[PDB]
């Protein structure tokens, strides 16, 4: 069962973040197993790609698993205090070093594709997407983290994908994404 799987593979935080987020959207957490499991996944890469931050002491500002209320307070301060424009819905992240918001994604199709449906659904937010395939794509080619930081990312994606498999869950996880 996809569900008995998150609760083990993910730490009881982000899979407590995955369940209001979805019962937010009126989607049941024990019916829509795969879109659980993919909500976690998003969340753990975000905190992930947060937790890797010279000069500043902490690079990254965490904006994805905050109450919307919250949220906007971060992204408001942010804006009121660096000047950059804001946006009109909530990214993931902002980077104190770019002066920029970053929207990460997550797929398990071909990343070139969802690329386009993210930017499309945004425009001066940096984007990022990750797949299972071990693929990534951001914005003019400019990938923001270091190559030994998204190893890490892409190396966890890929433990998520053979505990997956072992199991028998992936190939209905890699084409619930539709
Ligand atoms: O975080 C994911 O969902 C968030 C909660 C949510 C929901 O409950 C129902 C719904 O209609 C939309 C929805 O948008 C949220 C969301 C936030 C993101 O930052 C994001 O990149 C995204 O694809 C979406 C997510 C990410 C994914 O990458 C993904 O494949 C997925 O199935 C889900
Ligand atoms: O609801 C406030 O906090 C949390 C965030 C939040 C949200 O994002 C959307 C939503 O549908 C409800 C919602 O409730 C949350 C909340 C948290 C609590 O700990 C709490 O006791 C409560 O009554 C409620 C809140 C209300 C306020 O009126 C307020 O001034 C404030 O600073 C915060
Ligand atoms: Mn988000
Ligand atoms: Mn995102």
């Amino acid at each position: 069962a996809m569900e008995d799987f998150v609760r083990q593979c993910f730490n009881p935080m982000i899979v407590e973040l995955a369940e209001k987020a979805m019962k937010e959207y009126g989607e049941d957490p024990k019916i829509e197993t795969n879109k659980f499991a993919a909500i976690c996944t998003h969340l753990e890469v975000c905190f992930m790609y947060s937790d890797f931050g010279a000069l500043l002491k902490h690079r990254f500002e965490i904006i994805e698993g905050r109450d919307r209320i919250m949220a906007w307070t971060v992204v408001n301060s942010i804006c009121n205090t660096t000047g950059v424009e804001k946006p009109k819905f909530l990214p993931d992240l902002y980077d104190y070093k770019e002066n920029r918001f970053i929207e990460i994604g997550v797929t398990r199709r071909e990343v070139h594709i969802y690329y386009l449906e993210k930017a499309n659904k945004i425009e001066k937010t940096h984007i990022h997407i990750f797949s299972f395939t071990g693929e990534e794509m951001a914005t003019k080619a400019d990938y923001t983290l270091d190559e030994e930081s998204r190893a890490r990312i892409k190396t966890r994606l890929f433990t998520i994908r053979q505990e997956m498999a072992s199991r028998s869950l992936w190939d209905s996880f890699r084409q619930s994404e539709r």
